[PDB]
């Protein structure tokens, strides 16, 4: 199915976010013509993000896939690549799924001012999906550098409100979507 | 793909939020391949939840789609389904749909629920929460809750589920009716 | 499947407060009877480019306005020279299929025209979230998305974007939004 890449719907632990392969990262991308339609949510399994509570500190963490030029996964993504595919070898081009270079740019006159919000979107999630238990995430277009990528989806997810009995970092679904590369 | 299922566009009452028909639920489902792109937003119109203050309790209320093997709503479901159904222009397919399953959420993404780390299945992975607000004013909010395959009524294959409520204090009332929330999911097939 | 478009880097576009004093990146695509829809706005001078607790009102609004065919009219904030379809072109004629449905968001209506034995949802044509200026988690603003109800220009359909903010901002910031993402019942 040339139109969804995805993790799988079930993965098994495919995520660092302390450690590698600490969190299940469930992300799916589906693509509407220029534009992707994209649904994400983490359940950190392991380690020290795995329950949190008001003593963890940073109360933030990023989750970082990098991409060539062709849109293939880079292995220095905190995103493990082995079930990272359509959906049905891995795959050889996907740059219909990558989010564009000139809606969100890379980082580089009231006209030459370049929007710091636009290749963001900024917005609650609920952990446990319970509507009393707040965190956030941040998804950030084409913001990364590392391993040379072309293109980047970054997920920062965090929490702010004080929480003194300990709970699961285990996020409520997010939709959003983005203008495609093309 | 590409089509829709919906309540049609302008529903005559068509949900039970305390009572049969005391609401209008509009809903549209639309398959963007393996995912559903949706549409929901909530008036209730008569009973306890029309009109709501800080004296209403409690401040929550459910919706419950049921759906079978096939993805026909049961009769069980808040929602009537005499006109939950393939779109045709601004109305539905005359005869009632036979089968929706690629409009179901999944039961891989979304199991329906059931101390090693290791096997922990997410409970935050079947609901989607987000706030909307009261007659779309930014000073009015409240809440929805999305849940997808959470219930075990009339022994659904399938559900979506919608909680509303609100938290802040309204010692003014005021109508529950609800900005329109866009959302989306796995679908099953 | 198609999408119309502001294009994805526009140059100023946009009226909050005067002519060309921002930058609204806006894509909407048709999935059939839903059009899924992501928005931004950068301002890029006057009232509005730098904002702090002093500015009032705290809230303005982006409207733009189509005729019959789904045209932009003038008259919105919106200039339309760089709206159109993504692909050296023309006008486009015709877009109804990306208007939002006038059954699902029917305009107000008059005491005359008004129906007494329905309850019209004044929720339902709004869309209302927060939105947060530089993508900061600790700059929250809000966006509110509301589908034809306005009636400037005698408008056959209309989709108006307010955006403002409530928190208290002592230091001043750019008003300068994360990108937000919607979708509406198309009219055809
Ligand atoms: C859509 C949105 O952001 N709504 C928020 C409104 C809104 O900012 C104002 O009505 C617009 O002027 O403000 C709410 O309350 C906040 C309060 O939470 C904060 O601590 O103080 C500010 C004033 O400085 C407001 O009183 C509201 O009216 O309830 C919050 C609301 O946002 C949410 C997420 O509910
Ligand atoms: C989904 C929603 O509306 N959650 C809100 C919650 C809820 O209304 C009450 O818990 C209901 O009782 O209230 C809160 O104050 C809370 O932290 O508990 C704020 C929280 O909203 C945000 C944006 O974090
Ligand atoms: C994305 C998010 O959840 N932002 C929240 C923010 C954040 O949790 C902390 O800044 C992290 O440390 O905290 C706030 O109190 C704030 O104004 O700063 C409330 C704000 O949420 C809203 C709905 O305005």
């Amino acid at each position: 199915d040339t139109r969804t890449l995805w993790t799988t719907p079930d993965p098994s632990p495919n995520c660092k976010v302390e450690t590698a392969r600490d969190s299940k990262l469930t992300l799916a991308l589906t693509k509407c013509g220029s534009q992707i339609l994209a649904t994400v949510s983490l359940l950190v399994v392991t380690g020290k993000y795995a329950i949190i509570s008001d003593t963890v500190n940073p109360k933030q963490f990023s989750i970082k896939l990098l991409f060539n030029d062709k849109g293939v996964l880079l292995s220095d993504s905190n995103l493990d690549g082995t079930y990272w595919n359509y959906r049905s070898t891995p795959y050889k081009e996907a740059v219909g799924f990558m989010p564009s270079t000139t809606a969100y740019p890379k980082p580089t006159d009231p006209d030459k001012k370049v929007s710091q919000g636009k290749n963001k979107i900024v917005s609650n999630i609920y952990l446990g999906g319970e509507v009393y238990q707040p965190g956030f995430i941040v998804v950030k277009f084409n913001q990364e550098t590392d391993a040379n990528c072309a293109y980047s989806i970054t997920f920062d997810f965090g929490w702010g409100k004080v929480y003194k009995d300990p709970i699961p970092y285990d996020t409520s679904s997010f939709t959003f979507s983005y203008i495609a590369q093309e």
